[PDB]
């Protein structure tokens, strides 16, 4: 896995933030790759090798796969670029914008593919929505960066740090337990911006508007040019109680079958 750092050569920074910055380059000259660097001191280099070593053991079709690594500082951590950038970004590009729910649900199903083998390993995200969502070229999707427990969850820290309200579930806002349950009802949210193409979730709302509205059972109406039938199985993404959300694995079964139809 360990490459010497001379066969990368940065060209472009996509992301920066708290802990590094995340690189378009390329790898010997002819591979294209995204590089993400840790910024020295916002956290143990350590911690910052788990997410590639968890990378390796979580490989699979539709989440991100680990290319290579870089183990003296400053680290890197290595994987293929995907050329379409983000999907919440995509959807509003020309390409994005012409797609047919057809399209548009077997990526919706694809992602589902990826959570269900996520939920099958034990896993869970804390933070997935469409800006968490990569998409390649051909269009094929993959999930990307877990949500870190440190940042959105109840601890000495966040004791003041929080999470993406609009697509957090009720439990975990208000008692702040996140499960696979949790990322059920966020699911049910990311769908909703993919048959909007990138559309804001509730329109018209705040972040305070929406935990009042949420606690009286209020859920999001069902966007124009969504089928109903689409809209009902984000109703059981948001259903009150964690334990009566479906499955990713259910889901991925019903949305291959929208698909088909
Ligand atoms: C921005 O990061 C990327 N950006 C593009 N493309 C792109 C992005 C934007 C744009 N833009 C911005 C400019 N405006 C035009 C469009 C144009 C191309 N391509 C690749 C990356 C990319 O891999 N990033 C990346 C992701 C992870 C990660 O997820 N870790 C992880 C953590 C936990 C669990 C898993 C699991 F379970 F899933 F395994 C994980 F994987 C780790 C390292 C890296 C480098």
């Amino acid at each position: 896995w360990e490459v010497p750092r001379e066969t990368l050569k940065l060209v472009e920074r996509l992301g920066a933030g708290q802990f590094g910055e995340v690189w378009m380059g390329y790898y010997n000259g002819h591979t294209k790759v995204a590089v993400k660097s840790l910024k020295q001191g916002s956290m143990s280099p350590d911690a910052f090798l788990a997410e590639a070593n968890l990378m390796k053991q979580l490989q699979h079709q539709r989440l991100v796969r680990l290319y290579a690594v870089v183990t003296q500082e400053p680290i890197y951590i290595i994987t293929e670029y995907m050329e379409n950038g983000s999907l919440v970004d995509f959807l509003k590009t020309p390409s994005g914008i012409k797609l047919t729910i057809n399209k548009l649900l077997d990526m919706a199903a694809q992602i589902a593919e990826g959570m269900a083998f996520i939920e099958e390993r034990n896993y869970i995200h804390r933070d997935l929505r469409a800006a968490n969502i990569l998409v390649s070229d051909t269009l094929s999707c993959k999930i990307a960066d877990f949500g870190l427990a440190r940042l959105i969850e109840d601890n000495e820290y966040t004791a003041g740090a929080k999470f993406p309200i609009k697509w957090t579930a009720p439990e975990a806002i208000n008692y702040g337990t996140f499960t696979i349950k949790s990322d059920v009802w966020s699911f049910g949210i990311l769908l909703t911006e993919i048959v909007t193409h990138g559309r804001i979730p509730y329109p018209g709302m705040t972040n305070p508007e929406v935990i009042q509205n949420l606690e009286r059972g209020y859920r999001m109406v069902r966007p124009d040019n969504c089928p109903e039938e689409l809209y009902q199985l984000m109703r059981l993404c948001w259903k009150e109680r964690p334990e009566d959300r479906p499955t990713f694995d259910y889901l991925r079964s019903v949305l291959e079958d929208f698909f088909t139809a």
